[PDB]
């Protein structure tokens, strides 16, 4: 009866990222249902480029290797995230002398190096991770990007590509779901890339939504996902969470909220391309929401206190 029997039997993995208290055991109500519903997890920062690279050509894959061994006796699956990205870099990196060449050498060092201590054991990876500006104008100015130039994505496709080549390679970000400018930026670089044989699996869409999603949305995210069928690339909903407004009535909000959830979830169901549903946690208790957007918060399917919310039996409804 838990949420991943069901998602089973319908051939999707429903998932979660792991928040802090997982790994030094301050919170076993977590930890029990983390164990019991779930078949996929991702570490929140744990496998970013500060964590698992602190100083130069030195790796810690302790937290990463416990996530893993706890997976493996629960029977789920990984997600591996995130190799490149602008934010949470170490400063032995941001603060270096670097040329394209040089750097191209950091790139392929820290994918190949991280990625085959996990080769065969993690079946998606964020290769790179919110890339494209916001305005959909083109890439978004970093240290690989400023430095290596516009080429530097196809370097980190093909160098995770060789590191492990059973490993589904993803292109991460948000507001990529719709059909508005950035979507469309973001559909026609990975089509152009696929189109120069750069190895490129799916796209990973975060789904980092406000309550009270319309269907005229919801009808656009269904349509995105058909013309990603179209050049052959897989979509995974990655870090979805659904905000409300401090503001609104709770009682009601989470009504509304819980529709939405079983929209997402039939969207999901209906796509042959789309099979991997993962929510950016699970309790209200542990959530990034209200740090980046004040306001706004309850985002998840269990409350604070651990009780089931109304979008915890909405997805169940979809599934059955």
């Amino acid at each position: 009866n838990a949420l991943r029997d069901y998602a089973e039997a319908r051939g999707i993995k429903i998932g979660t990222c792991v928040n802090y208290p997982f790994y030094n055991n301050s919170d076993p109500t977590y930890n029990s249902i983390l164990q019991r519903e779930f078949s996929m997890v991702v570490c929140e920062n744990e496998m970013k480029f500060d964590a698992l690279q602190p100083r130069q050509n030195v790796f810690d894959f302790s937290k990463g290797d416990q996530l893993l061994a706890f997976a493996e006796r629960n029977g789920m699956q990984m997600r591996g995230h995130t190799l490149i990205w602008h934010n949470q870099n170490p400063s032995w990196l941001t603060n270096g002398n670097w040329n394209r060449d040089s750097l191209l050498a950091v790139m392929k060092n820290h994918i190949t190096t991280v990625m085959t201590h996990y080769k065969g054991k993690i079946v998606e990876w964020d290769v790179a991770n919110e890339c494209m500006d916001d305005s959909g104008n083109g890439l978004r100015s970093s240290i690989w990007r400023n430095v290596i130039g516009q080429d530097y994505l196809d370097y980190a496709f093909r160098y995770a590509r060789e590191a492990d080549p059973d490993a589904l390679l993803f292109y991460n970000d948000y507001n990529i779901e719709d059909l508005g400018p950035k979507s469309n930026a973001v559909f026609n670089m990975i089509k152009s890339m696929k189109e120069r044989g750069v190895p490129i699996d799916g796209v990973g869409f975060q789904c980092h939504f406000i309550n009270g999603m319309s269907p005229e949305y919801l009808a656009s995210i269904d349509q995105n996902i058909k013309r990603y069928a179209e050049i052959g690339v897989i979509v995974s909903f990655t870090e979805i969470d659904i905000r409300i407004p401090q503001s609104e009535n709770p009682a009601t909000a989470f009504q509304v909220q819980a529709n939405n959830y079983k929209e997402l979830m039939k969207i999901c169901l209906a796509n042959p391309n789309c099979n991997t549903f993962v929510m950016w946690g699970f309790t209200d208790k542990y959530t990034w929401i209200p740090g980046t957007f004040p306001g706004y918060g309850n985002p998840l399917i269990y409350d604070s206190n651990y009780n089931p919310k109304p979008a915890y039996n909405a997805i169940k409804e979809a599934l059955m």
